[PDB]
């Protein structure tokens, strides 16, 4: 009798996720806001004042998008006409806020058009790029400095990071490191000049009556890719009229000796930093540490203080060189390598001794380093109960590394399996977020003993509502494929019944250090599939997905659109032989990566799939760009990996679509998974004679994430799932 | 007759039409290529031989792709290495065989990449444009001398048209034209410096790693357009030493004004040369008479022997102002005019005497003059029977203008009532070639005494193939709407039953001008869903349409999207009331301006339509390009026609579509219609929520025409009208 969870439920967010974003700004309190005032929270206690008022800022003449506030409490950033580019980047106007007086500055304003602005870690120090140079402020209301004048659009970037490094090395626009001090003013610096253009039409609104080009420099596989420099400045001694003295920090000689990345940086001391560089053969990467000298004025990086990861069986990192965090001192640190084994434990560095200490050990592995104290360190595992899908904190006492706490593990067991932190400065307090398989919870404790101090968020009023609902349930498990464990999920429709016979979508990522089958709680439109058209979801985590060791995952090595293109297929098959499934509705989708599976898996003439859906899929590796391709298929080149670049495309296959029904998706201002891709599985198929159904979305991205064009693909595709399961 | 016509028939071409084309090489003789010999025919008996055996050029290692022969017989050109660019242009590779010897030619060769090249009217003198400028040839074997210096890719071009001139005006590449002597060569210059690109993606084969941004100057409605200049140089008088010497010829002083076109360039005598310009308002044309002076060596055209054509109810011309036919002696011509009760007849100008005189005259309009000698003037039109969708030939006896007799019609009444022709030079004898309603029929004639003297090709093998297929048959008949006649066709299903109720497809086009309901025999898609499917499929001539006078092709001027969108849905009901007729399954689909009026139909919400199908349509006329829509809508200012211009888009129609269901169909490379005008429909029914079908053809054109993209689209419409209409 209750309502099913519809299509129009997802796309309208009726039933919405309540959340507590914080930001810690001490060892003891933190920011939040509510009813959109600003408020402070006394972690021990509980206690909450005002810091900005919501009033303040009605007159303010334009609808402010983001705020930040000054570490050393007296000034804020306030963020304004925000203009999104990437998926990071973007740019925005700034007014600065007096707080010690009811007064915005009016003199030495931010300019318009800024790329990123940051306040120095303490203090009130600030550093924004422009037209892509570098600009320092002391204070907010005085001229800045020019730090650097060789900027120059799509060419010349300074403390910004180009496209490729800002979706695949950084995850990041800003390239930008503040010493601790917030003396030293780290830097990279990008060129562009000799990378290629891939260039595409943007329409925009129907006024525009020509078409504008979209240009960006976009290395695609085994082209000319960007180079890197990397500086310092000292922010103590600038001049008003004098030009600002960078220094430059040389690469180890063992990158320079070809192309390389720059893969990582972080501030040890005040007087040190490090440098993780990376080989553009993601097989070799070094750390550098460099020291501030007294005398000399410049960096040195003690050669024999190198630290070197290399891999036989597969690339460094998850998705690049691990961080490292450092202890308080600067002497040692803690990173996440793979062991012996092949599983990613945390392994003790000190600074000018060789090998390192694992002080963690077995089949799991830790996902993340969270915090660090002199007596405790503090990482997420998926240790608990075998289950490579869920998460929780742990705790080690570094004066035994075999007295382990698990800190999240038996808070609400059944209802919390997938925990992540975020501790104070000093570690003082945390807050903990379960993400499910119940509705995400958050709470706040104390670190001295451990104890819960609080509840900050049940969604209680989520519950309620769902209540009144048929809602689907999830099972996780795993099936056995060659003497292995692999994991999947199953969304099942409200009452299932094991005595009949549901349709079966496999959703399917796939990509390499994936993980599709969990312990989250997610509102989606698998829900709605499952709730209203009973149709059973599935996803299922093969060679290549990760957090459950190298064996697994490197099995991709070189050979993407192989082993995990198989892996979907042979879980579909016993999916097929579970006695609740008909074999004649069995559906795969999927976007990104996961189109490509899906379009390779269309492509392979298994009999087992009778429609499919990719949506904005990689079609042929040498259209991908450089740095996430050669990860993990090398150079195409003959003397490397082109036969296997040219033996996996979509196009290839294109024969075997005969027996199925595809709808292929894509937007055509994609920047990332480029329209082209696309584009050429059409014309392969066209060239074939083979009949398959399309759409393109006009100036949407990679996300299609845009309101009306989000409610549209999603009701294009539940249509076509519809009708290749003769549902009404 | 049991089998039936196929899908896969009209896409293989089970069933071929023959044809018959040949080309007149004097008054008696003319060239036909059989097989691959080419053969050289006696018109008078009707004898032939063998010019040039299949067999000469196969030690030539290059696929021979046309031949053009010398006027003077002594020289032949050799085609090769063809790259097609728009409609009309394209480049090649060109060798000259000489005829007496058996020798090709080596010294002083067309260059490769060459844009155009045409032998001189009488004799074997050649011009060609090779990188935009024009070069000459006296003779195949000496060095040619360049005429102009000032050709630039995609700014300057000499001797050949610019895209909008080479699609909307001469409807050609060329931009040149001798004199009859072969004296002069005459040729147009184009400058686009100022025309705005438009740009698009081409993709190419799969291995381009970076897709290719294609650039074409482009004025769009009410933008800049190209300039001209014309030129006439003495070809008797050039030297090796001395430039070439190039007389312009200014365009008048009532064109000089603002901006104009060069329409026509027709040359009168050895020493007269007409051309006509017309106004961007293109709603005034002045035809400019100009002479040789022996002595100054220049060009004069008398401000008093100008001809002006002004249009009051609409645009000058059918597509633009009609061509002019001299007598002899170049004193007078005769030329198609739209006489005083709006119907198009021919009218006799003699050179410095005012007005002109109608030699036709009545309800119905002259097509075309044909052929002018001393005693009668040839013309083709549509007077017999009424029926504006026919077309025959006539003679004119110049002694008496009431002596007209009809060549064609009663020839083979039944199986005959749509011809052309061609006269060879001198207008001693014609070819005929009737078009429908019965199968082609070509047949050679004296104009003597109108003789009949041979069949050229009967046709007689496709008429017993086809004796074995259930055609469809095809009714041509007219409705009354207001006082006035509205001509349909219809194409039946085999055994037509006006008792049962068949589905109707409405076939569209509807631009100004336009006829769609004819007399003329057709093997097509229509054919297939008739004698397959048991699909009506129906044509209707409403307002705008042409070959009916003025009243009717003007209706629409200024007001594209309106009367000729609403005719065509009144004709749909209308087809209702019929009681042969589903009205639950009634259908429309077009292509081109097809496209646009079924996407405005669509839109209407008329309810009378269920589903349609539009393949590159105009969605927005300020996209179009600026002659073709300038000539109907004026200029999309507000002090001229922006308010229509704005109310006449199918994005505005959007939440209509709602009440159906629409499948677009765009090329990726169309540089006629941009593939912007699809984006823009797709992106309007998306912003507004409802839902469509989709397919872009990516590297196709305005055609889409590549064998391949041409059985797909047909095959995914023809499933997409049989789910439409219920129908296995
Ligand atoms: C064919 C399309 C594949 C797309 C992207 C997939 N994402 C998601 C996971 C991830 C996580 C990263 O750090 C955790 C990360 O750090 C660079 C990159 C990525 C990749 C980057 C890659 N751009
Ligand atoms: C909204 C798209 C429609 C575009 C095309 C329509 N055609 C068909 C009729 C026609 C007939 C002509 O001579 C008879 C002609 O001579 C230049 C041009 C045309 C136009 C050219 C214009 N390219
Ligand atoms: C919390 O309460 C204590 C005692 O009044 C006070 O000192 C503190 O400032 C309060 N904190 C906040 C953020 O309101
Ligand atoms: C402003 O803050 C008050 C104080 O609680 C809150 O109740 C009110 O609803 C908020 N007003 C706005 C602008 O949302
Ligand atoms: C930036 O923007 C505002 C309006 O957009 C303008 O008035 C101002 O002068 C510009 N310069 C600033 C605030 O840096
Ligand atoms: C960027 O590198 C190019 C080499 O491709 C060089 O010409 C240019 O000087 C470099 N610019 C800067 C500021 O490093
Ligand atoms: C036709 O016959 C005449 C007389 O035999 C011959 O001279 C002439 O060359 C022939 N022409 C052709 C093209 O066969
Ligand atoms: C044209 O190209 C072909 C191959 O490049 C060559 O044989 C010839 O010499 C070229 N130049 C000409 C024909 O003018
Ligand atoms: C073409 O037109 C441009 C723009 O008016 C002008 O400056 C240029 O000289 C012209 N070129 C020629 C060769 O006519
Ligand atoms: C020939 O004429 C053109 C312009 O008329 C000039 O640009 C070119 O350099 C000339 N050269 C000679 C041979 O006089």
């Amino acid at each position: 009798s209750r309502k099913t969870y519809t299509l129009t439920d997802y796309l309208k967010n009726t039933y919405r996720l309540k959340l507590y974003s914080l930001r810690w700004i001490s060892d003891h309190e933190y920011l939040y806001k509510q009813e959109n005032n600003i408020l402070v929270f006394n972690a021990e206690y509980g206690n909450s004042s005002v810091f900005l008022e919501n009033s303040t800022f009605d007159e303010f003449g334009h609808s402010i998008n983001d705020y930040s506030i000054s570490p050393d409490g007296q000034f804020i950033l306030l963020e304004y006409n925000y203009v999104k580019q990437w998926r990071h980047s973007y740019t925005a106007s700034y007014d600065i806020y007096d707080l010690n007086k009811r007064q915005l500055i009016t003199e030495e304003r931010i300019p318009n058009n800024t790329q990123w602005v940051t306040w120095s870690p303490v203090g009130h120090k600030l550093a924004y790029v422009w037209n892509n140079d570098i600009y320092v402020k002391i204070e907010p209301n005085l001229p800045s400095y020019r730090i650097t004048w060789t900027g120059k659009e799509d060419i010349i970037y300074n403390g910004i990071t180009d496209w490729v490094y800002e979706e695949e090395v950084f995850s990041a626009y800003s390239a930008l490191w503040w010493s601790p001090n917030g003396t030293f003013l780290a830097y990279a610096q990008f060129n562009d000049t000799e990378v290629p253009l891939i260039e595409y039409s943007f329409y925009s609104d129907e006024s525009l009556q020509y078409p504008k080009t979209v240009r960006v420099p976009y290395p695609k596989a085994g082209a000319v890719n960007p180079t890197v420099k990397f500086f310092v400045v000292n922010t103590d001694s600038l001049s008003s009229v004098t030009n600002a003295t960078s220094i430059q920090i040389t690469a180890p000689a063992s990158m320079l000796i070809g192309d390389h990345y720059l893969c990582d940086v972080t501030w040890a001391t005040q007087e040190r930093i490090s440098l993780q560089w990376l080989r553009r053969i993601q097989n070799y990467s070094v750390m550098d540490i460099c020291d501030y000298d007294e005398s000399s004025g410049r960096w040195n990086c003690l050669v024999a203080r190198q630290h070197i990861e290399m891999s036989t069986t597969g690339w460094v990192g998850r998705f690049r060189p691990s961080e490292p965090h450092f202890t308080l001192d600067g002497n040692s640190f803690y990173k996440i390598i793979s062991n012996e084994e092949g599983y990613r434990h945390i392994c003790y560095f000190q600074i000018d001794k060789k090998d390192c200490t694992f002080i963690t050990k077995g089949t799991w592995e830790v996902i993340g380093i969270e915090a660090l104290t002199s007596d405790y360190l503090y990482y997420i595992s998926n240790e608990y109960k075998g289950m490579p899908g869920g998460r929780n904190l742990y705790k080690i006492q570094l004066s035994d590394y075999t007295k382990v706490t698990c800190l999240s593990c038996e808070l609400n067991p059944e209802r919390c399996q997938y925990y992540s932190v975020s501790f104070s400065k000093e570690a003082k307090y945390y807050q903990l977020r379960c993400s499910g398989p119940g509705l995400p919870l958050y709470t706040l404790h104390s670190s001295v003993n451990d104890k819960g101090l609080r509840v900050l968020e049940d969604n209680s009023a989520l519950d309620k509502m769902l209540q009144n609902v048929q809602m689907p349930s999830k099972k996780l498990d795993f099936i056995i494929l060659n003497e292995t464990k692999f994991w999947y999920q199953m969304i099942l429709p409200p009452h299932f019944d094991k005595s009949k016979k549901y349709p079966l979508l496999l959703d399917v990522y796939a990509g390499p250090c994936s993980q599709k089958a969990d312990t989250v709680f997610r509102l989606n439109w698998a829900t709605y599939l499952a709730s209203t058209e009973n149709i059973i979801v599935a996803s299922f985590d093969g060679r290549g997905s990760g957090y459950q060791g190298d064996k697994i995952m490197h099995a991709i090595n070189r050979r993407l659109g192989t082993f995990e293109v198989e892996d979907q297929i042979e879980a579909a098959r016993q999916f097929s032989k579970m006695g609740f499934v008909d074999n004649k509705r069995i559906a795969i989708w999927g976007w990104s990566y996961g189109g490509y599976v899906t379009s390779m898996v269309l492509g392979s003439g298994s009999g087992v799939f009778k429609c499919g859906i990719a949506v904005a899929p990689v079609s042929r590796w040498e259209y991908y760009d450089s740095v996430y391709t050669e990860r993990y298929m090398g150079l195409p080149t003959p003397e490397d990996n082109l036969d296997h670049y040219r033996n996996s495309t979509v196009m290839s296959r294109a024969e075997n679509f005969k027996q199925v029904e595809y709808l292929l998706i894509h937007g055509t201002a994609d920047d990332n998974v480029h329209f082209q891709q696309s584009a050429q599985i059409s014309k392969a198929l066209v060239d074939v004679g083979v009949d398959f159904q399309a759409m393109w979305y006009t100036d949407e991205d990679h996300g299609i994430a845009s309101s009306t064009a989000h409610q549209h693909i999603y009701t294009h595709m539940s249509h076509f799932i519809k009708q290749c399961f003769s549902l009404p």
